[PDB]
């Protein structure tokens, strides 16, 4: 039951998730209407949600864990473009007049996108070295009972 | 109750995320207010995921995976025209004083297009190879009963 | 309990798919701001909806298939207003500058709206027969207990 | 739990419902910024919404069936009254140069809302027939106990 | 079991009424750009939610009463102060050309607002009454197994 | 059971009212087009949610208390940012014409920022308080067997 509820929920978010990041990113691309870098970055995180909630289509009927790969690798890519969108958005609407602010968004962008690199790894690292840590204790406890078994 | 879950979770999702793709991309026409791309794209955009919703409406009442097919062939091809949608977007909106940067966005679409349908079909194949996988199987642990039975 | 739920997820679905239809539509008038068509299709479009959002709240406290219907048929028909609904918006919007477009809008709506409804009637086709098969099976297993009861 | 459901279920949905149609209703008259119509239909409408949450929040932490009839009527009303708005948006919009077309919108809202209100009537006189039905019918067996009783 | 779905209605409902208020108020100020009231509603509404929220992510990981009392308060605060906005919204549109229109705005906020504070008075007065009621009622049934104890 | 529902209500809440505020915040930006703080504040405000939603992605699959804190941490961060937000619009919308006005927007500010977090200074205070009156009564019962073990 614990397993269909972490399904259920996932489905539900990255949906709701995904669909209004890539509509409210088009609708801020048609407001204002590094210049090539906007229109690349648009299309790009739209692309990394729309395959992403295919996923969850496909899933429903439904190698585990690498369709899991997509879903988890697609959403954090775009989310990780969102923000680089948004940056860019600044420098397109100060362009004009605030060029002077516009530097402001893409320098404070760099240290909070490092620290959302970073801390990924962090946690990644962890988990690795647990998927070991059991490993080793697992084939312990095996012996254990081979040794007295003899 | 596992299968109840099932098209309850897709329900709420399928509605959720073709109903705004709809909205969003209706206003983000009526915001920049090739040439003749745009307006079929919209259209037909907008009413593969109506058809979709409708299929939502009809089997809450109730060939049940005639009517599946329906429903993913839909919903998917829907996203891949959302994915067509934008790149036409970034083309209308640069299209006046943008042209150049204009391009970059209908040629970084071509990848993920790509992409996106290359990963259905090894989905697909793999699933339909399933098929055939039981079948074979099925047959084999009957013929061990039959045999034994005589 | 499974009927339970089946008026649980489609109270929620209609409420959201038929709020967000209205309010969208209703801004995307505004945005812009045949003649005649686009008032009165907005108009019905919003009103369909509306009525139906009201059954959702009448049916709580609470024939049963008379009710149904209203819902299921202003659902329907809303959907098929809102396909009416950005058809008329590309040509209205480009019916000024992009005229060169706009046909293509219209024109590509006759498919899928043909198609919507054409299906509509198969499946209900379908249903009816059904209906027309049970009573049939029905008073023919009677007559079996019927025969052998004398 | 058939009960508990119930208030569930209608509270997502008034506060979904009631919510977007106040902040879509209010954009919509920024966007284009009869007259003193306009303006005193838009308050009134977001007044009856928010009076509505209202009742679902003070009824969490809880006469019954008096408190009832806020939620339905505030509800209802409000509804209506997002036909009302929409109608005079399109009066609004097209009042400068599309007052020709700005007529249609309320001469075919008269249709709908007749059938709106009407509709109504006849649900609700069907059902306090059944309530003087059920009231009949009780007595009647009550008294078929008591003639025997003695 | 009937207190865990209480809290689960709330944090949804309170989460998705106050975040899309806090939202399209926003909005609504920037696409018109008393004078001094327009700023300070906008700011304080957007504050109330804001908290109200945070009490819905501080509860998740946990004097029960005493937090009660900020959420109610809060979302309470926030609704009336939505209904303030919008008056002040058609005061500052139609401020230019529109100011006849204007007052009715203001004037018919007069009306709803009253009822609105004083339907709560009432409702809150009557649920007074009742833990008064339930005391005297307490004590005396005590009383009742203190006599016949004795 | 209690602490499934926790994690699946808080997912849900987080990613909605997380995914809203980034898009309306970003969209807020565009309409317009102190000039270096908007840039920073509108970045920061959106890094904040990004990050947070992730966690809810990462946790799914799945040192509990270290990531809690990233959560809770980055949601309050993200609204407390929110409301500086908006305040920095009355003062960039009002900046042009509206300097007079545009003061009473921070001055404002001040006051319900203070009580935002001395409120939860309080609330936290209480809680430790909490976890060291568990603790003494804890040993102190255990003693009391253990007293009497002798």
């Amino acid at each position: 039951w614990r397993k269909l509820q972490l399904s259920r929920a996932k489905l539900k978010a990255s949906s709701k998730t995904s669909a209004l990041l890539s509509g409210f990113a088009m609708v801020a691309m048609v407001e204002v209407q590094m210049l090539i870098a906007f229109a690349i970055c648009t299309t790009l995180l739209v692309a990394v949600h729309m395959l992403a909630l295919m996923i969850s289509t496909c899933i429903l009927p439904n190698l585990h864990w690498y369709i899991e790969t997509a879903w988890a690798f697609s959403t954090l890519l775009g989310l990780i473009l969102f923000l680089l969108e948004i940056a860019i958005l600044c420098w397109v609407k100060f362009y004009d007049l605030s060029p002077p602010a516009a530097w402001s968004a893409t320098v404070v962008l760099i240290p909070v996108m490092i620290i959302f690199m970073a801390f990924a790894i962090h946690f990644y690292r962890s988990l690795v070295s647990h998927k070991y840590e059991v490993t080793v204790s697992g084939i312990r406890e095996l012996e254990m009972l081979k040794e007295q078994m003899e």
